[PDB]
This record gives structure tokens, sequence and C-alpha cells, in this order.
């Protein structure tokens, strides 16, 4: 292989990117998009303000454009992501008991609808769980619904969607810790009682030189329980500016995570959470923290380049 794509592809693996669909307009930025990626996921234009700006009242296009993006370069797509505390519009947060149930319910299946066919798995809740263990402790869907809520999301998502791939996604579960462990009991329960899932998001928000040891360990061992697994949001960040001793760790970090994809059968592959620097989300809610991506702000490769084509086996 030259590029990751075709890493990726040897490999039979998936290795994909999130996607701001206004970026395409930037020639350099299709580019890379067009051939270093075999799957493509929205960073935004799919979430719930995206999406139903007032109650019942929907806007696909930035969702659709993103789609288009993945029929038309023949890249998998990925759904994130329905149900999801975080940048939830005040009209559903002014909701309660069932007028809210309802609107979560009527959100997860609107929007499973309308991509039916073209999504191919669906992040259905997003960091249900807190650091530490137990759940989120600041969420709309937990406070107004309870434990019950996740269960809901799944089975109306699988009752409009009946063929699609449904995720729980997370971070700081990428260790075996608390958190994870909370996780894991749900996935287990979920599983025994044929509660609608599919499989499991493993955010890997990184940071340099910090990797979990037991990632491996722990992706198998949620494998195991009978789901795939997935790398969704792969960033590795740094105190920047960079330098090439940080830039060297952050590949080697980059190679330990996707090889410990590799090496779990069920594991789908990898998805890095943006294409380049110039545009990540680190900066912004880490000061003086950034250089997480596989190109620099110049979108030239970065150590990490190497480094994901060799854990694919390239
Ligand atoms: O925070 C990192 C990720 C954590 N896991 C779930 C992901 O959904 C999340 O992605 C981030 O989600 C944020 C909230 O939806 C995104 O922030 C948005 O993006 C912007 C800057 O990146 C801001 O203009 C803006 O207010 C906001 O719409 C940001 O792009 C995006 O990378």
């Amino acid at each position: 292989a030259t590029t990751l794509k075709e890493a990726a592809d040897g490999a039979g693996r998936d290795f994909g990117f999130a996607l701001d669909p206004n970026r395409l307009s930037e020639a350099q930025y299709k580019a890379i998009a067009d051939s270093e990626f075999n799957l493509v996921v929205a960073e935004n234009a799919m979430k719930w303000d995206a999406t139903e700006p007032s109650q019942n009242s929907f806007s696909f296009g930035a969702g659709d454009r993103v789609a288009s993006y993945a029929a038309d370069t023949g890249k998998e797509l990925y759904g994130h992501t329905l149900v999801w505390h975080s940048q939830l519009p005040d009209w559903a947060k002014n909701l309660n008991g069932s007028a809210f149930e309802s609107a979560m319910v009527n959100h997860v299946t609107k929007v499973a609808d309308h991509f039916e066919g073209k999504v191919a798995s669906w992040d259905v809740v997003n960091e249900a769980f807190a650091d530490g263990g137990g759940r989120r402790q600041d969420s709309a869907f937990q406070q107004k619904l309870g434990n019950g809520y996740i269960e809901t999301a799944f089975r109306a998502a699988r009752a409009a969607d009946p063929t699609a791939k449904l995720c729980i996604n997370d971070y700081n579960v990428e260790g075996i810790n608390a958190k994870s462990n909370s996780l894991y009991d749900l996935v287990k329960d979920f599983k025994a009682r044929g509660v609608p899932l599919d499989c499991v998001g493993f955010q890997s928000h990184l940071i340099v030189g910090q990797v979990p040891g037991d990632f491996r360990q722990n992706l198998q061992r949620f494998a195991d329980l009978g789901v795939d697994v997935r790398i969704t949001e792969l960033d590795i960040r740094m105190r920047t500016p960079s330098d090439a001793t940080k830039l060297a760790t952050q590949a080697a970090d980059y190679k330990k995570v996707v090889q410990a994809c590799m090496q779990v059968t069920r594991c789908q592959g990898v998805t890095v959470w943006g294409i380049t620097d110039k545009y990540s989300w680190v900066p912004d809610v880490f000061p003086g923290e950034g250089a997480a991506l596989v190109w620099d702000a110049s979108y030239a490769k970065k150590p990490a380049y190497a480094a994901v084509m060799e854990a694919f086996g390239a």
C-alpha cells in the first residue's frame, strides 16, 4: 500500500474519517477524503441540533450531503448520533416526562427512517456513562427518563431500521476501568435479554504517550459478549507546537491503537476524528493542546501516517 485506504482495504478493515461537508469545497481536503478512507461519519451533520432544530421539524440537507458523499465515493457510512446529552436543543430540554420520552422516540424514528438503507451503523446512544462508573450525571436523558432510556432508544432504532448495526459509543472506556465495566455490564445485559445492540464504539480521544496498555484485552472482552467493536473518534493530542519527539511518540501511539484493533477479529476498524489539525475540535476545548490528527494544518502527512499504514499491515 501507498495509502491508508489501500492498507485498510488490503487488511479487510475500515479506516474512516469524520466529515464536515462544508469542507468538501476545499479541494485539498476533498482529495484526501476521497483517497485515504473507506468509511465516513458526519462530525456534526447528523446530531440532534443539526437534524431537528424545532420539534418534529427536520433539516436533513447537511446529513444528506454526507450520505451522498459516501454513496458517490463508495465509502461505508456510519451514523452519529441519535441520542446524546450534549448540544440538545432547548425545545427538547424544556420537555419532561412522557412528552420528552416521545420527542426522543420520534427523533430516533425519524432520523433512522430518513437514512435507512444508507447509514450502515448508528451510534444510537452516545456517552451514557460516567468517569468513575455508573450513569452520566449531566444528561437530560438520564435525568428525565432514568435508566431505561437506553433500551427505549435501541428498541426504537431497530423498529425503524431492521438491519442497521446499532452501537453504543463512549470515551474513557478504552482501558478496563469503572466506566468501561459499567458499559460492559449493560452490553452483557442487553445481549442476555435480546435488546437490539450489535456494536460498541471506543472514541479513543487519547493524549500523546498515554495509550491504555489493556486496550486489546478490553476490546476482546467486549467482542466476546457477541458484538462488534470499533475505534470511532481516534485522535491523540499533544501540547502545541509539535516537535520531533512528540510526533514520534504520537506515531507510536497511533500504531498501538490500530494494532489493538487488528488484534481483535471483531474490531471493524478505526475512524479518526477529522483529517487535518487545521480543523480539529481539540484546541478549542483544551487550550495549549492540539496537533492530534494524521495531517497537519498545511495537509502534510505527519509521522502518524506511516504508523497507521504499518499497523494495518502495510
Ligand atoms: O468533543 C469531541 C467529540 C466527543 N465525542 C462525540 C463527538 O460528537 C464530539 O465531536 C464534537 O462535537 C462537538 C459538539 O457537537 C462539535 O462542536 C461544534 O463544532 C465547532 C468547532 O469544532 C463549533 O463551531 C460549534 O459550536 C459546535 O457545533 C465538534 O466539532 C465535534 O468534533
